């Protein structure tokens, strides 16, 4: 357990505990050591760190096994597709018009996000725990409804320069701004939400 944060090849900081979202793993100095959220808070994956209790619905902390996935589609309105497990590296989601299903990986091997299959270990893996959050809340300045038109954007989608977590639309010159579903991110590239955190949010510049 004291040395998941090598095994995997990760940066010091909070990862997922895949057995109780009220903890997380925290690697400091190369070294991993499970730590407790204060009581009415457990681990947010996104942000990384301890949250209230309503900013993380899949962790049902009175339960037994408080971790709670097996509805993570419906409830954030993931499309269609495979997409890593907030809390597991050896498993994975696919959603299918709304309905979730909670997949393994086999014996010894973990999900790769940025490839959508399961592998056995590398070295440097797990690489969908690896990302820089946004603030949170993300402050936008006044004004910043001027950017479709201060930057002459074209009518449609957009990257959000404030979060990497959001996206936003150009309509007539008229700017909004909206986040991803929770636990995706937004792909610049394609111009859509996604499950790959560490390509979005700088976990490539983390390692």
């Amino acid at each position: 357990a004291v040395n998941l944060c090598t095994q995997y090849g990760w940066p010091n900081g909070n990862y997922p505990d895949p057995y109780d979202c009220r903890k997380y793993i925290s690697c400091n100095g190369a070294v991993a050591t499970v730590m407790s959220c204060a009581l009415g808070t457990v681990f947010n994956p996104n942000t990384r760190n301890c949250d209230a209790y309503g900013n993380v619905p899949i962790c049902q902390y009175a339960l037994p096994s408080p971790i709670v996935v097996t509805n993570i589609c419906n409830q954030y309105g993931w499309g269609n597709g495979n997409f890593y497990h907030p809390y597991n590296c050896a498993e994975y989601i696919g959603c299918a018009n709304g309905l979730t299903t909670v997949n393994a990986c086999g014996a010894g091997q973990y999900y790769d996000q940025a490839l959508g299959r399961c592998a056995l270990a590398g070295t440097g893996y797990c690489r969908q725990y690896v990302f820089t959050p946004p603030p949170a809340p993300v402050v936008y300045p006044d004004g910043f409804d001027t950017y479709c038109s201060a930057n002459n954007l074209a009518t449609g989608i957009h990257p959000d320069p404030y979060s990497c977590f959001s996206y936003v639309e150009c309509t007539f010159g008229r700017t909004t701004h909206m986040p991803c579903p929770a636990g995706l991110s937004f792909d610049r590239s394609l111009l859509v939400c996604d499950g790959n955190r560490y390509q979005n949010c700088g976990g490539n510049v983390l390692v």
